[PDB]
């Protein structure tokens, strides 16, 4: 019957996407964003970033994050969290502070804590670090990493265990879908996780990736299998396949076939849980803000109508 349904079959826990609070209040969006045929589970795509949770020092903020989950409670969709400690959207006082280790440390323990027992029962899962790696697999210079050095990774993940012990712990990042050195890092990433004692449950694959140059399922499913070899889940948290502009027919069916590798890489791998669609209408996109040029990336369009792309997946995930 779609995505969601195809992707149960297949024995993963669901196809998703993300959504954000501007898009709630458009009918037509919600009504799709609603079809559990399609969505078995949602992300807020801003609503829980620290900027909006914690805009003052020990000050936070739920309503918005809060209106996201109430969505998905009321069409019984499931839930990732979406995170935690990440070097943008950080407010004022955490990227101007004057931090020690000792201090910073504190203020993003607090933050953590705070942010996952508010949370604590409602969430299948956290990207609790996102975005630590350069792309030669060196750590990222945030100021978390310049002021308390790696052990911010595995301090991040044990203080969101013991916060909320049964939601699933994961590292995020982009470019780590592919095999190269940024995903040696982020296997790296996992496993200094575990040598501290923190605990962490999966890894989180972007998969940001551009129409005719999309990893092929090859490669997918060979970096999908070196992380559930660590003894870890995994999940594609943010898909998107972006064109050069314009669209045309071959563009459109090329990013069939590229959405099409993407999920039959997950099937073939056990421990792959699930696919979440960042945005599942090309009208709502951060796409065209960011990368200029490019665009329609999603597997519906603007006016909320299928593209080539939708049965690229459910051919993919075999339905
Ligand atoms: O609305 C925009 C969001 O969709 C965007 O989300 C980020 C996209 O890049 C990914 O790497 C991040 O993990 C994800 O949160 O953030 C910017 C915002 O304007
Ligand atoms: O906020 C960041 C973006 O800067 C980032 O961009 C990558 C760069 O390498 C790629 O071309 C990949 O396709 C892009 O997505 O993307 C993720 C986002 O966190
Ligand atoms: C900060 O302190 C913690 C001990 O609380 C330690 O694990 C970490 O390595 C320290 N980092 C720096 C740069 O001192």
């Amino acid at each position: 019957a779609g995505l969601n349904t195809a992707a149960k079959a297949k024995g993963l826990k669901y196809f998703g996407s993300a959504t954000d609070n501007p898009e709630l209040t458009d009918s037509a969006y919600v009504a799709q964003l609603s079809n559990t045929d399609d969505f078995g589970q949602i992300t807020p795509g801003n609503s829980m970033k620290w900027d909006a949770t914690e805009p003052s020092q020990n000050s936070f903020s739920f309503a918005n994050g809060d209106a996201v989950v109430n969505l998905a409670n009321k069409n019984g969709q499931l839930m990732r969290c979406h995170t935690l400690v990440w070097h943008s959207q950080l407010p004022n006082w955490v990227s101007s502070g004057s931090w020690t280790n000792a201090t910073l440390l504190a203020a993003m323990k607090n933050h953590i804590t705070n942010v996952v027992t508010h949370y604590k029962g409602k969430c299948y899962a956290w990207d609790v670090v996102n975005e630590a790696l350069n792309e030669d697999g060196t750590f990222r210079n945030s100021v978390f990493y310049q002021i308390i050095g790696p052990a911010y990774i595995p301090i991040a993940f044990a203080t969101a265990a013991a916060a909320d012990p049964d939601v699933k712990l994961y590292y995020n990042d982009y470019n780590i879908e592919y095999s190269g050195a940024k995903a040696t890092a982020a296997q790296n990433i996992v496993k200094m996780i575990k040598a501290y004692g923190a605990k962490i449950d999966g890894v989180g694959l972007q998969a940001h990736f551009i129409v005719g140059s999309t990893p092929s399922q090859s490669d997918l499913t060979t970096v999908l299998k070196g992380y559930t070899a660590l003894g870890v889940e995994v999940a594609y948290t943010e898909l998107d396949i972006r064109m050069q502009l314009p669209s045309t027919a071959a563009k459109l069916a090329q990013q069939s076939t590229d959405f099409q590798g993407v999920a039959a890489a997950c099937v073939s791998t056990t421990g792959c849980v699930g696919v979440t669609i960042w945005d599942w209408t090309d009208k709502y996109s951060w796409v065209p803000s960011v990368f200029q040029g490019y665009g329609a990336p999603l597997p519906w369009d603007e006016n909320y109508v299928k593209k080539p792309a939708y049965d690229g997946l459910m051919a993919g995930l075999g339905a």
